[PDB]
Order: structure tokens, then C-alpha cells, then sequence
């Protein structure tokens, strides 16, 4: 459709242009109050805070340089804040601000309270097949976006899918994404969610986010996920198989389009020369209006329950660290572009 085309020529226009010429240094820490931690991880840490001059509130992801250089994240943080900085689609988390200091990372994020679609789905069970193609629906439409900017996101997975004041999905964590033109080599993902492709240390490319999408859709679907086993290595033997079972509760359209499970990925869906027309135009998608999903025109399943935009409940509890910044700079050569 021309109007598509045209649109996605924009789209590419105007991340380019932020691509070739980043933002750095818009903000700095003790503009901010810390309010709570949201989430932790090996290097980093996501915490709610609040502009002290606007009232705004924010998520700040906090990176030690330290432990990024210690764990070999150095490009892949590169990439984040690069690509963060240049993209822009309804459903994606928009980066607000940058900076860094003599200890840390420092992105500041728009914060949505709804919290992550796992504990949503891990609440009620599983979703429905029109909630499930709801938020399917919505990725769909984010990675024919990311692809078309020769961008692959490989972080797919429920707790990187926040829900926000309308029930929409608002995509987080870039931590892995990265421009590729044709092929990339780094293994990285969670286990439930890797294509056989990268299990087996080969060259890939776009269409490992379009098997981590049928694992999501089937994940919503069954309240599971598909290739589930109690450690990686056992994982990874079903992945690399070529099997799957269905629920019966699953109709005979879902399961035809869960050609995403494709271990051949010369045969599967997104990547044939349709590209994302073999999915959007599926029997499984027919009563979806695309337009519409992306205008946020269409009434969402379900949504989030908090009281307004400082509200936490939605995220859980971790021990509060402090943030800690040296009176020496560390990593200075490392992180320049920064
Ligand atoms: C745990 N929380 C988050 C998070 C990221 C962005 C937000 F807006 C809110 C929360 N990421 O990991
Ligand atoms: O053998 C026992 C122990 N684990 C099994 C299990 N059942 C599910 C499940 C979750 C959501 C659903 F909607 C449906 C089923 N997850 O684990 C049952």
C-alpha cells in the first residue's frame, strides 16, 4: 500500500537523521528526586523518579560502567542509548533524556504505570484470543517499524511489555537491539524465547524476532510457554526439535499461524518474500483493523488500575541501594560517545 510505503520512507528519513547525529548530555542527576527501585539486574537497575522543577515523573535506567565492562555489555549499551535516542512509533517507551557521570549510565525514560504484561497474564491465567491478538497486533506493528530501520530488537519476552493509562503495550528494554543490515553473531536472549538459530551459534538475522513472536503469541495464549523445561540445556533440545503441542482450547487459525515456530528460517513467516503481509494478511489477524491500532482508535481489553502517575503498585519490591558516584571518573575511554 503506497500510503505504507511512503509512511515507512519517513520513518527512515527521520531516525537517520537522529542516527547520524545523536543527543547527548540533556540532563543531569541531582536535577531529579529518587522515589523507588521498579526492577534490578547484574549491571543495572530501573528507579522511579521525579523532576524537582517540573513535578514530571520518570523511570531512570542506572548503568555502573564498571560492571557493563565487566560482563562485556559495551557495545550492546552503545546501541541502546543510540537507538533509543533516534526512534520514535506509538508503541515504543520513549527515551526523554540522557547523561553520564564519573560512575554511571543514565537514561530517563517516560514511566508507565500499568506495570508488565507477565504479571497481568500471570494474574489472570491466560489471555483470551482477542486480548492476545490485541497485544500481537501492536508487536506486529513495532517490528515491521524496527525492520524497515534495518533495527533487530532480540529481547522479546512478557516483562518487557508495560501496559499504559489506555492498555496499550509500551515496549522497554533495547539492551540487545542493534542495527544489522544482514547478519549478526552474539548470543544473547532469554532461553524460553531464543530461535534455533542462535542456539546453534549461526549467522542471523530479522527472523529471530519473528520466532520469539509466535512463542509470545502462544505464551498469551496457553498462560506457558511452548518449549517449556526446568533447565536451559532441556529448553533448548525442544527448541532446536522441530515439535510443538497445542492446547486443544487453541483455534484451528492460531495454531496454522503459530509458520512463526518455523525452525527452518528460510520458511518462516516474516521472512519469505511477503515479508509481514504473510502475517498481517493471515486468517488469524482477520478481524483486525491495522489502521486503527495504530491510531489507538480500537477499545482495549483491559485497563491497569492505579491511581495516577506516581503510583508504583503495579511493579514489586526490591532492597534500596544507593546510587553512588566516584570523585574519579571510571571508563571514561569506553563510554566517550556516550
Ligand atoms: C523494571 N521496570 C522497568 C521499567 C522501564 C520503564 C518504565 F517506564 C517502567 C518500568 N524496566 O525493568
Ligand atoms: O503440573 C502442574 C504444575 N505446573 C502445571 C501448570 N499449569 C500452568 C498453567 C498456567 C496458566 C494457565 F492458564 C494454564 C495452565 N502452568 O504450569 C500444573
Amino acid at each position: 500500500q503506497e500510503s505504507v510505503k511512503e509512511f515507512l520512507a519517513k520513518a527512515k528519513e527521520e531516525f537517520l537523521k537522529k542516527w547520524e547525529s545523536p543527543s547527548q548530555n540533556t540532563a543531569q542527576l541531582d536535577h531529579f528526586d529518587r522515589i523507588k527501585t521498579l526492577g534490578t539486574g547484574s549491571f543495572g537497575r530501573v528507579m522511579l523518579v521525579k523532576h524537582k522543577e517540573t513535578g514530571n515523573h520518570y523511570a531512570m535506567k542506572i548503568l555502573d560502567k564498571q560492571k557493563v565492562v565487566k560482563l562485556k555489555q559495551i557495545e550492546h549499551t552503545l546501541n541502546e542509548k543510540r537507538i533509543l535516542q533516534a526512534v520514535n512509533f506509538p508503541f515504543l517507551v520513549k527515551l526523554e533524556f540522557s547523561f553520564k557521570d564519573n560512575s554511571n549510565l543514565y537514561m530517563v525514560m517516560e514511566y508507565v504505570p500499568g506495570g508488565e504484561m507477565f504479571s497481568h497474564l500471570r494474574r489472570i491465567g491466560r489471555f483470551s484470543e482477542p486480548h492476545a491478538r490485541f497485544y500481537a497486533a501492536q508487536i506486529v506493528l513495532t517490528f515491521e517499524y524496527l525492520h524497515s530501520l534495518d533495527l533487530i530488537y532480540r529481547d522479546l519476552k512478557p516483562e518487557n511489555l508495560l501496559i499504559d493509562q489506555q492498555g496499550y503495550i509500551q515496549v522497554t528494554d533495547f539492551g540487545f537491539a542493534k542495527r544489522v543490515k544482514g547478519r549478526t553473531w552474539t548470543l544473547c536472549g532469554t532461553p524460553e524465547y531464543l530461535a534455533p538459530e542462535i542456539i546453534l551459534s549461526k549467522g542471523y538475522n530479522k527472523a529471530v524476532d519473528w520466532w520469539a513472536l509466535g512463542v509470545l503469541i502462544y505464551e498469551m495464549a496457553a498462560g506457558y510457554p511452548p518449549f517449556f523445561a526446568d533447565q536451559p540445556i532441556q529448553i533448548y533440545e525442544k527448541i532446536v526439535s522441530g515439535k510443538v503441542r497445542f492446547p486443544s482450547h487453541f483455534s484451528s487459525d492460531l495454531k496454522d499461524l503459530l509458520n512463526l515456530l518455523q525452525v527452518d528460517l528460510t520458511k518462516r513467516f516474516g521472512n519469505l518474500k511477503n515479508g509481514v503481509n504473510d502475517i498481517k494478511n493471515h486468517k488469524w489477524f482477520a478481524t483486525t483493523d491495522w489502521i486503527a491500532i495504530y491510531q489507538r482508535k480500537v477499545e482495549a481489553p483491559f485497563i491497569p488500575k492505579f491511581k495516577g502517575p506516581g503510583d508504583t503498585s503495579n511493579f514489586d519490591d526490591y532492597e534500596e541501594e544507593e546510587i553512588r558516584v566516584s570523585i574519579n571518573e571510571k571508563c571514561g575511554k569506553e563510554f566517550t560517545e556516550f
